[PDB]
């Protein structure tokens, strides 16, 4: 599998993490409705999804530990956990089903240690036995049942305190009419035994469970036959209990059945319950493949490994029987005289082939150079290896790339292949983990806002851009110091800035008829000082009178209100706020603006103060300055100082 | 066949197919009235286009699939089902006939596997069966029956349940007037026996098949005698079933009707019913080639092969003969001592000649370098290849080219070479697919707007733009970032944006008598501004005043008033608006105008301003320029700000 690959792969990793976090989380708003439809269609979202996941070429597996790993982190698996064990949750059994089968697909290594990390072990078993009302619960329960024994011996072992085995062969003698549930138990009857100690097996197999493995490797169902042929070879797999599996005559069936299969054959068939398969689950079938074991385990063991081998040749992940050390048992079984395992053996050992050079780190600012010249000579630039070694180019240095640093430094003459190469480089670009750096998420928001922008993201993250700073660049600092010269790009990101939400000093208020003078001679006064003041002298828009008049007092600071002979007058009984002066005045009080009458010369409060609207009439105590013609400058002097406080 | 003319063909199959979608959405708005002559002239509009897009020199096969598939998708083929098999349609039957004639140029095999699906078929059957009422509906009955007997064996089985049969003998023994019944007819049993397992085929011969085979095939028309011989051929085919045509005189018909013609020259005869004819229906055939087949069988089938090579090879898909491998069928006939077949069988032979090299996806940007250097050589640059090869060109690449790509990295130093090949690669740009990478179906959107606009396609997809952002563009942006620099072009897709929303600009209202020559001068003035501005004076034609009067205001958006001596003044107590102003102003208020009163030099508001009507009441509190005559031109600049702002 090709370094191209490895990008590839990476990248659309990181794409759909992205795309399928976001989808998850309009499904969990429905979840967080806690309203049935919606939980219901939110978990049947998150479930088709996670089928998907796992229906997606490759990346599957890795794309569903990464969900599974955000649904810890958001949260959203201990709510799914509460509210499936839930008592409350019997106001509809199909919100518990569709909560069920999410866990069922999320049920992780790590989410069944987070279930017993947190304890919910036990309260989740017997609720799944309480899943029995129809067959889709009993498979769903026998799943869930199934999935909690894939973790350690000491939790196996305190969950057969449950007796949870007899309902187990009571829910497969109730509907043996299903297969998927024939399926689901000798799963959970594998499982169990696999992750089990020795005074456990024992009694599980009190519970005739190497007979009921007869009856399960009976069943037309290659799916049951495989997990019950698994199941007892687990059994036979330990000495004292062969003669139990011998009574049961299970042995027998063994061979046969794996006999008229080819594991990779069977692999297309099992594909919908190989997904979730994990490498301490073979760990543990391991030691079946021992000459210690029985013919029939051995031969089971080969053949299991053999499709496991198929499925991580699909996955690029065949480096786990070389962790695991199982390539050395698969070449003692090959050279054992057990013909049909030896075949198997030998067909695995056929699957392995050989490693990759590197496996490269999605966080590509840690690569050596070692790893930039692996990465040049498999994207096809081989000839130019030796100068990015000479040039002594690094993980770091590569994100910085520029046509003229391969024109020059590297030599690179073929602008076609410059072109070339800085596609595979904005592809690697986008790829990148930079989670080694970014603490502030910047590169998930990015990808977020659309996941091509993550080819920015180093630029801007080592010029100290980091997504709380995003709200306050210009155009000009994005096009050039962060150097999105696509104004495309720069328009989305706009876009989210656009989104992210939802000046005069002086308003002069005046009698038009006689304020005239004093207040636009105030204007052009205070125009000299360096003072932005208007006033409704030549200014006048949108039609319908303009609210301006208001609202050019809640932008002012300051509100001068020129004092002429009368001006007051029209705002005596003026209760129903008609006259302008009273809105501006009203508007200047309601927004605390800082008030300064201005009395002319010849100016006198009305006899009838009483007469004054309550909301305004607290000017008649207000304090102001008495325009002198004559001192012109020492009334303005004292406006500036009521202005400056 | 050149790749100049695989581009010319993928180019016109992508531009017909834009162009007949759309006028297929034209046929289908008057369907979806719902209305007779509406949905008989719409289905008669797409009958015409399907017959056209068969008559369309090349690639008329693929064109009416992908419009067949397109009728699918648009839920159009459903729609047509519906409105041919509901019972309300015996309200017309020329209705059902126009739909069943549209659904019989329709009915390939994916249209009849949604039939199948949607379990429309019985439904259709009996509608079909009950199309007896003219030679007409006969026709198009026989013609939907054969049709459906198209499909596999399981549904023609199911459909002889109907007894079909005997109303299809019912039919053509009616009429035998009618070549095209006996047409219909003989290709109904063609295409059954050809589509029936030998328990079917049996239940068939036992309708005295044979016998009536014998008929149709003593009739004087051709393609009723090829469907004959056909259909009898296929029962010859049959070891148990020979002495049931041999019962009849048919067999000995068969070779002579072969001999006194040619296939190719039955092909430029059959061409009308050629249409259609599938690669699954060439398998099912197939087998009476085989040397275990009577001399007639084979004969039939080698002169069958012969012309159906003759269409395909029109078609350029003689391809479909190695797929099926029925070139070693026909080289065992050529060998055989059968000489009427072997010589048919040679000339089948000689039509299928040898491969294209490569059949280029349209989805260009999947193209390898081989392929660009395919296309490269095939354009007629030959000694570039080698240049390309080694500047690793690919797909992408080839839809990034510049000039200077080209005059540096190929060294293509004429520019007149240049201009040639950029005229080839706009071609391609045009013709290729991109729904490959365009989710949002960009490419079809341009298409539509203009064809050519393609051509801009992969650039502004590569920049990341899609189809809705396409309203916000600048010509900037267009220009530059997406490459559009031929203005014509962007104002194309400026015309786009315009109609993505949806004269006189400014009305004056007036009191005639003294608005008058102020009134007059602001038209004047506001026409020297370049507002195309009318007054009461001008509008008034041919009709009540009203009606001629109003208008101008809806159709406005800034509305002036000039406020005089007599304005407002017959507004007073004018609650049943009859005063002309009054009507002026309501309107204007009505549709949100943005008005400004204009207040002559003596001008005053009614001090009884409560005597004003409600509606109109507002305009003595609204934004106006005072008029005066000695600062007209200050005025009439006020009088654009409160228009422009």
């Amino acid at each position: 599998m090709s370094n191209t690959e490895q990008v590839a792969m990476m990248h659309t990793l990181k794409t759909k993490l992205s795309k399928y976090q976001a989808m998850m989380d309009k499904a969990f708003e429905e979840i967080a409705k806690v309203e049935d439809a919606n939980i219901i269609e939110g978990c049947t979202i998150v479930r088709k999804l996670m089928r998907k996941v796992w229906n997606t070429p490759k990346v599957s597996a890795d794309l569903a530990n990464a969900l599974c790993d955000y649904l810890r982190d958001r949260d959203y698996f201990d709510k799914l956990i509460k509210m499936f064990i839930s008592p409350n949750t019997a106001a509809c059994d199909q919100v518990r089903m569709e909560c069920g089968k999410v866990l069922e697909e999320c049920t992780s290594s790590a989410n069944l240690e987070y279930i017993v990390n947190k304890s919910y072990t036990k309260k989740i078993m017997i609720v799944a036995m309480k899943l029995n009302k129809t067959p889709d619960q009993q498979r769903l329960s026998l799943s869930l049942i199934g999935n909690l024994f894939k973790h350690s011996n000491a939790v196996s072992l305190s969950l057969i305190e449950t007796d949870v085995i007899d309902h187990i062969i009571l829910t497969f003698k109730r509907a043996p009419e299903c297969p998927d549930i024939l399926r689901h138990a000798a799963l959970a009857l594998a499982n169990i035994l696999l992750y089990t100690c020795f005074e456990g097996k024992k009694k599980i197999i009190q519970k005739k469970i190497p007979e009921w493995l007869f009856f399960l490797a009976s069943q037309a169902d290659d799916v049951t036959r495989y997990y019950a042929c698994i199941a007892v070879c687990t059994i036979v797999s330990v000495k004292e209990f062969e003669p139990l599996v011998r009574k049961s005559d299970t042995m027998k069936l063994v061979e046969p059945f794996l006999q008229v299969h080819d594991p990779a054959t069977f692999a297309r068939d099992y594909h919908k319950y190989a997904q979730g398969n994990t490498k301490e689950w073979l760990e543990r079938l391991l030691p079946m493949l021992q000459p210690s074991r029985r013919r029939e385990a051995r031969s089971v063991a080969a053949f299991h490994f053999t499709l496991e081998a198929t499925i991580k040749k699909e996955q690029n992940k065949l480096d786990v029987f070389q962790e695991i050390g199982a390539i050395q048992a698969l070449k003692e079984v090959a050279s054992s005289p057990d013909e049909v395992a030896a075949k198997f053996a030998s067909e695995a050992l056929t699957v392995i082939g050989e490693e990759v050079p590197y496996k490269l780190a999605q966080q590509v600012p840690g690569w050596t150079c070692a790893d930039v010249q692996y990465w040049v000579k498999k994207i096809g630039f081989e000839e130019y290896v030796e100068k990015f070694a000479k040039q002594m180019v690094d993980g770091d240095l590569l994100l910085q790339l520029t046509e003229n640093d391969l024109k020059h430094d590297v030599g690179m003459i073929s602008g076609l292949h410059r072109k070339r190469f800085l596609r595979e480089l904005q592809t690697l670009k986008v790829a990148a983990d930079y989670s080694s750096v970014d603490e502030s998420n910047l590169d998930n928001f990015l990808m977020g806002l659309s996941p091509e922008l993550s080819v920015y993201t180093y630029q801007m993250l080592t010029n100290g851009v980091n997504r709380s700073l995003l709200s306050s660049l210009t155009d000009e600092m994005m096009q050039n110091a962060c150097g999105i010269t696509n104004p495309i790009h720069r328009l989305k990101l706009t876009q989210a800035f656009e989104t992210a939400k939802h000046q005069i000093d002086v308003f002069i208020s005046y009698r038009r008829s006689t304020g005239n003078q004093l207040a636009s001679l105030i204007k052009v006064l205070l125009q000299l000082r360096g003072y932005r003041v208007f006033i409704d002298v030549d200014k006048l828009y949108a039609g319908k009178f303009d609210s301006s008049l208001l609202k050019n007092i809640q932008a002012a600071k300051h509100f001068i209100l020129v004092l002429t002979p009368n001006s007051l007058d029209r705002l005596l009984n003026d209760d129903n706020c008609e006259d302008w002066v009273h809105k501006e005045l009203k508007c200047a009080f309601e927004h605390q603006k800082n008030i300064i009458p201005i009395f002319d010369t010849a100016f006198e409060f009305p006899t009838k103060e009483d007469q004054i609207p309550n909301d305004i009439r607290m000017i008649t105590k207000y304090n102001g300055v008495k325009w002198v013609h004559d001192y012109q400058d020492a009334c303005m002097a004292k406006v500036v100082r009521f202005i400056t406080g």
